[PDB]
């Protein structure tokens, strides 16, 4: 039911209000997903100018219900279980040797809509640091998503590392922590663990005079297999 609702092409709306060491920012955003692809095309602008922080860190807070889950993973699918009342998405994500964003986010239809709604708090972050300095080029990585049941809040915990490369040649880690949890009372699927693999590429709108970035991401669900009397079915 949850998941009869991403067969097709579903338009996307996102929001964010941002608050980072007091520089306070927001940005919309707005596109469309295609979760028999894993297929996301999503442009940002920031709102109140310029965003105070590099657009690459904001990649994973600004919709993983749009996961291209094989069939047979069809059960581990959290996300579109959840769905329409949707779910909250909570994150701690901590650059090493440097500050924290702290984020919460419902993500759920209003109509045909998927809407993400996010606030993010920032803290500690070093004024010539990577982030506040600007020292991240504009291009991103491709990471695992590790992703585990958490019963008692009847929901999912994740854990991952977002390795940005820096303009000088080193790379700055984001160790994230996330958690989903049900808005709606209904039953929703607890996973086996697993992980989402992802693929993210950043560009720019020649036309677009504001502020901004451009996501097309690929996102396909991995890390359960088949039972070994299915491969042979499947074989034959």
């Amino acid at each position: 039911k949850g998941e009869e609702l991403f067969t097709g092409v579903v338009p996307i709306l996102v929001x964010l209000d941002g608050d980072v060491n007091g520089h306070k920012f927001s940005v919309s955003g707005e596109g469309e997903g295609d979760a028999t692809y894993g297929k996301l095309t999503l442009k940002f602008i920031c709102t109140t100018g310029k965003l105070p922080v590099p657009w690459p860190t904001l990649v994973t807070t600004f919709v993983q219900c749009f996961s291209r889950y094989p069939d047979h993973m069809k059960r581990h699918d959290f996300f579109k279980s959840a769905m329409p009342e949707g779910y909250v998405q909570e994150r701690t994500i901590s650059f090493k040797d440097d500050g924290n964003y702290k984020t919460r986010a419902e993500v759920k239809f209003e109509g045909d809509t998927l809407v993400n709604r996010i606030e993010l708090k920032g803290i500690d972050f070093k004024e010539d640091g990577n982030i506040l300095g600007h020292k991240l080029e504009y291009n991103y990585n491709s990471h695992n998503v590790y992703i585990t049941a958490d019963k008692q809040k009847n929901g999912i915990k994740a854990n991952f590392k977002i390795r940005h490369n820096v303009e000088d040649g080193s790379v700055q880690l984001a160790d994230h922590y996330q958690q989903n949890t049900p808005i709606g009372d209904g039953p929703v699927l607890l996973p086996d663990n697993h992980y989402l693999s992802t693929q993210s590429a950043l560009s720019k709108d020649p036309n677009e005079k504001r502020d901004h970035m451009v996501l097309l991401e690929f996102v396909t669900a991995a890390g359960i297999t088949h039972g070994m009397d299915e491969l042979y079915k499947l074989e034959h």
